[PDB]
DNA sequence: TTGACTCTCTTAAGAGAGTCA
DNA sequence: TTGACTCTCTTAAGAGAGTCA
């Protein structure tokens, strides 16, 4: 098994490569009517992506390193968290984009949490709008708001009470 | 089936049958430290479920009726909305449980909205904790809270900024 | 050892349709 | 006609593993 020192070297090589990705400045809602700025380090749209990186799906990538003749591979956003517990409360940990920008690999825009926690950030009011996430959101979730409900609760007769 | 009259008859027979499901009281968080009471009309756990109903999955059911010698079948929670547009902004409309209780078929606990709007209610703070859903939530979402994030954003080197 | 592709899978909110009696 | 089962699919947040040169 890879030693903790070998893992740190993988994280360091990953950071060095991602750090050279194009850095894109995005203006984002923070909640409470305030605007902020996030700086995303975006993997390219097509090959080559960077040393060690390859695309396994339309918005999925993996990082690969060969150590002592053994090929090791990880989901491309999971590498910052290789020295962390990989589950919590019986749930698998997932890389969660605080910036909601899938191509971004900035580790300052990622956290490591259950898929439910991950998904829920899509609807968070944001760090200036009432976010209660203990690891705070960086921005208001892209799906926050009144929604677009087509039809509400209703009955034709009188069979039901709320 | 095709005619508005036929559709209304389908909705009316569905309401009559669901109206005879056991009524189960559930006390629920509303947000803001307040509690409310919902009355769910719960489909039985095992057959027989009711005239027209059959289970197609662990928590999936379908309603079916024979109209002009032809069988018509719908997802069991979609029947209240048969007269509504089946899509919004190019997204499929889905039956959305305001009570977060899949067995419940109370149409006063259902709305008709995109799957994204549907999912997002799981994390809503609730009608007394800041819900902004235009069709208001009946309760705080079951997944609302600080989360259980294992690791937050971090970097080892000095290549990234927020 | 490396790049650039290929494939299928997980989850939890939701769906459609066929086989029998 | 009605009931009670069976199967796979959709979405958008996420994954692991194989092939070839
Ligand atoms: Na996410
Ligand atoms: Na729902
Ligand atoms: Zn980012
Ligand atoms: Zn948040
Ligand atoms: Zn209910
Ligand atoms: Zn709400």
């Amino acid at each position: 098994a890879l030693t903790n020192a070998q893992i740190l070297a993988v994280i360091d090589s990953w950071e060095e490569t991602v750090g050279q990705f194009p850095v894109i400045t995005h203006h984002v809602p923070l909640g409470g009517g305030l605007q902020g700025t996030l700086h995303c380090y975006e993997i390219p749209l097509a090959a080559p992506y960077g040393v060690g990186f390859a695309k396994n799906g339309p918005t999925r990538w993996q990082y690969k390193r060969t150590i002592n003749q053994v090929v090791h591979r990880w989901g491309s956003h999971t590498v910052p968290f290789l020295l962390e517990p990989d589950n919590i409360n019986g749930k698998t940990c997932t890389a969660s984009h605080l910036c909601h920008n899938t191509r971004c690999h900035n580790p300052l825009h990622l956290c490591w949490e259950s898929l439910d926690d991950n998904k829920g950030r899509n609807w968070c009011p944001g760090p200036n709008g009432g976010c209660v996430h203990a690891v705070v959101c960086l921005r208001q979730g892209p799906l926050y708001g009144p929604g677009a409900t087509v039809a509400g609760p209703q009955q034709r007769g009188s069979h039901f009470v709320v």
